């Protein structure tokens, strides 16, 4: 929605039941302290977190945990969210006040996306994790074979 | 006096298309190096973090970070994690060799178990996410009025 909101949604791939769902995920307390991201970062961190181990576990020509371990740190690393987060233009979209946004916050901004895009579909975690496949399973896959 | 290899899915109220998916999530290493839950347990930390957690995001009363996190960690610990899988009577069915299973191969089991139900599921998140539920929904409220740790 709005005169912003709309771009967003076509890079997401995906457009709101409930838009005020979105905003919430982009707002950084500072900007609302009644209606900002951290819940939904709450959610998303778990959420985010299993999409990528599935895809980890799913791909990854080593098994043991002890491969595992590694990349997983990577892979949820804030650094490499914020490489996700570039494909969305993020930074442009959150809604912060006194103060700069962050790859910290661009990387709790990213967490609540998901969460939100998991309600807003009616807590659909298997279509949640596709419309996530269909944006980043390149790059995750890139990326376990050793991509910087 | 029957249904000693198995029981375990008309607890879970869920029938695997292929046993051996079960199978590796109750086998520890000592018993199978060939196929142990290893992997699945791996898969299955992931899988019932996000399912403890949705459920923890709309139920408890304060949706504060900071009130959240003490919660969170009881609700995936193994001491609790082994309360869920008593109601599976889970280390019946675990194929582990020698005298000593644990708590912490059991909870891992726990783990595995709910992984091995996703994948068999044709990763049907929202499917075993609702199987979880309809087993431990219950638990998992109850623990959050009391707040734990
Ligand atoms: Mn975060
Ligand atoms: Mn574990």
């Amino acid at each position: 929605g709005m005169k912003m909101l709309e771009q967003l949604e076509k890079k997401l791939g995906y457009t709101f039941k409930d838009k005020s769902l979105l905003e919430k995920a982009l707002t950084h307390v500072s900007y609302s302290k009644k209606e900002h991201y951290e819940t939904l970062e709450f959610l998303g961190d778990a959420l985010v977190n299993f999409f990528i181990v599935d895809l980890l576990v799913q791909y990854s020509p080593n098994k043991r945990e002890g491969f595992l371990s590694p990349l997983k740190a990577y892979l949820i690393s804030e650094e490499f969210f914020n490489l996700l987060a570039q494909k969305l233009e993020l930074h442009k979209f959150i809604r912060i006040k006194r103060g700069k946004i962050n790859e910290t916050i661009i990387g709790d901004v990213f967490e609540a996306l998901w969460a939100a895009v998991y309600i807003d579909s009616g807590r659909d975690a298997n279509f949640t994790r596709e419309l996530f496949y269909k944006l980043f399973k390149e790059d995750i896959l890139s990326a376990i074979k050793e991509g910087r």
